[PDB]
């Protein structure tokens, strides 16, 4: 029942992350043990934070930020590079949870995937997007982790 | 108007498949001619059963099983390896047909695609998922086959 | 605020395109400047028309046609070959806009993506599909272009 949180934000990694605390709280509410979230710059540092977490063999890695189409948004690409495979239906459920209230939800490129025995979920970079996505994870995360482990 | 059914289940291929009969029945109801379903183990045997079916030049191949995130679920990967291209909107429609009743529907990695003149559809591995997916195919399969053939 | 329109149709490129005028009108209504739409044959000519447009450094390229599963429908493949990355949530929103009225909407393989500073959107090849898709673009296109440019 272990988790890691990574906040992808160059803006926040050098000087405020609001999404970390929200995710930490949700994980505690949901019974997960987790370290303080790693706040890292966009790009290669996301890939590195991911690799560190996977090497920790945690059950789930939740990222927030860097999933839009802005020049520096490379969280999904960094994530694709470390997973064994993707789960596009989960990423689409997370997008759709922002709909129809935030039409721009369809612009998130966030992916979900599995590296070994670790589920990885890209959440959006806003607190409202994060809550939306976590609401989706609440309905499935337990079953996913169990299905991942093989009942 | 030809079809092939492949059941991807190591559990069923060595000792009960409930999904085969359902699919066979739906195909008969829908006017398709088809051979008895091939029940095969997860992994390479799915890829082989697929290649055999494509070489039979059937119009449609329906698979059931091995589309989740459990360690041995490699039907989508075996399918990606044999198709010329994918049809992600059809695979998403099939996932969404399980919603909102079975939230875990979003975990299916099943794909749809075309190999030459053969449409391939990954269905879920449960009988209820299969019925859900077949209900989606009922609204489009005829048109798809026709669009595939070029009116 | 610049745009380019490409109509992918071998049928129309040799002898009537109804989708071009619709898109041109929508772009004018939405404040975009744009050249007369390029009508081109399926395949390599779509890729070429795309490259020409990207080299023009326009803000948005809208294509119509060649997104189904018929043998010659290669607009999405030509588009994947020129973009730096894809935006699958936008392409799914466009498919879903045809639903539930036109169940075959799920068969469109159209993609959306970014080449450098240029957003590219594959629309369907029918006038009703085009209107459906443009209705989706109306809710997000401005924000997308802005997010693309970095606020």
């Amino acid at each position: 029942r272990s988790a890691r949180v990574i906040i992808a934000s160059t803006r926040a990694s050098s000087g405020e992350d609001r999404c970390g605390p929200i995710i930490t709280e949700w994980l505690a509410q949901q019974g997960f043990s987790s370290a303080q979230p790693e706040v890292v710059a966009d790009g290669s540092p996301v890939g590195e934070a991911l690799r560190k977490a996977i090497d920790d063999d945690v059950d789930v890695i939740l990222t927030s930020g860097g999933t839009g189409i802005a020049p520096t948004d490379s969280t999904p690409d960094q994530t694709v590079a470390v997973v064994d495979y993707l789960i596009p239906g989960l990423a689409e459920a997370i997008r759709q949870s922002g709909l129809p209230k935030v039409p721009t939800s369809v612009l998130s490129r966030g992916v979900c995937g599995v590296a070994g025995q670790t589920l990885i979920v890209n959440l959006p970079g806003s607190p409202g997007g994060v809550r939306d996505g976590l609401g989706v994870l609440a309905g499935v995360l337990d079953h996913a982790l169990d299905q991942l482990a093989g009942k």
